[PDB]
């Protein structure tokens, strides 16, 4: 059988927490008048909800409102529990309110205004600095998740909203966030495909919170070198063969070697043989005023295939790529 694993940080903290913390099956809701806000405009659609502009009407202030699709009262209990817990904590979204909606018979969650920018064209005009400042302020938002037992496990650029005006960042959609428990094996089907740790392409379930920082990683390639997504790949197969031919196959059987996992034998056909890449073939003339040897090294300890040799969040904290980043 495949060898456990252990988060190295932030182990045990749901164990010594009271059992309300993190049994969400048994929390009970506290609703709030669904008069209060008035949808104003459809935002968005996802997959497990609608978002809408709104307005509060006690404070004329306007909100947004995620109203969620029918699903497993577990896994919306589990998304409202998470907020509550996590609320108030360093850049996460605040949960205003909780609201039942008359149309959908669903939850209908209130969050605090975020006046967005979308990534598809933030991105294009980032610097080298607005890129450090960003990564650090969602370094922060997951230090502190995690710190409090609790893993995104669905970080992306759509998940990250910014107001670029006021430098404001908030990590955001928690609908697949989950509690971390030593010895717990997960679902390997969370994620967008091109954020997908290592563990999760390899069917390995007893992951933690460093699978926030390959995609946190993910998001750092693709933003210093200007390609958006990094790895590309065309299904979840493809996307792991896209990462072997840049950490190289040799560390990929390192790596299921160590917890005795097996690859997916439709991998002998597609999987090859590939060295493992210096970082510096990425950098070209349109890019290289995004890179430095701190921002390469920084990126080589976020992507690791092993999710127990990554930086942690607060190890990340500490990396000289933040040296030239104001602190408050
Ligand atoms: C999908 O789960 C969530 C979504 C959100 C919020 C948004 C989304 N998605 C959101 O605020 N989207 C916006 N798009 N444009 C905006 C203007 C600045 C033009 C008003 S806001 C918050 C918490 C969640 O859990």
């Amino acid at each position: 059988g495949p060898v456990p694993s252990r988060a190295r940080v932030y182990t045990d903290v749901n164990t010594h927490r009271p059992r309300e913390y993190w049994d969400y099956e048994s929390h009970v809701v506290e609703w709030g008048n669904q008069d209060d806000y008035q949808l104003v405009r459809k935002l968005g659609r996802g997959k497990y909800s609608e978002v809408f502009e709104a307005i509060n009407i006690t404070n004329n202030e306007k909100v947004v409102v995620k109203i969620l699709k029918p699903v497993k009262k577990k896994k919306i209990k589990r998304e409202i529990k998470i907020l509550e817990n996590l609320r108030g904590g360093p850049n996460i979204i605040t949960l205003a309110d909780i609201v039942k909606d008359p149309v959908s018979r669903t939850p209908a969650l209130v969050f605090e205004h975020v006046n967005n920018t979308d990534f598809k064209q933030l991105y294009q005009t980032l610097t080298d600095y607005d890129i450090r400042f960003y990564m650090y302020e969602i370094l922060k938002a997951l230090d502190y998740c995690h710190s409090m037992g609790i893993m995104h496990r669905d970080v992306k650029p759509h998940n990250v909203m910014i107001d670029h005006e006021h430098r404001k960042l908030r990590l955001i959609d928690w609908g697949l966030a989950e509690f971390y428990h030593p010895g717990q094996e997960y679902n390997v089907r969370v994620a967008s495909r091109y954020f997908k740790g290592p563990e999760l392409l390899v069917d390995y379930q007893m992951y933690d919170y460093s699978l926030d920082m390959w995609s946190l990683g993910c998001m750092l390639a693709s933003m210093i070198f200007r390609k958006e997504p990094f790895f590309h790949g065309h299904d979840n197969y493809d996307q792991l063969v896209r990462i072997a031919k840049v950490l190289g196959t040799e560390d990929l059987y390192d790596y299921i070697d160590k917890y005795n996992i097996e690859l997916d034998p439709r991998f002998n056909d597609i999987l090859g043989r590939h060295s493992r890449k210096r970082w510096e073939r990425f950098v070209h003339s349109e890019n290289q005023h995004l890179v430095s040897p701190e921002a390469l090294d920084f990126l080589d300890k976020l992507l690791r295939y092993d999710h127990q040799s990554r930086l942690t969040a607060r190890e990340a904290m500490e990396h000289p790529y933040f040296y030239t980043v104001v602190k408050d």
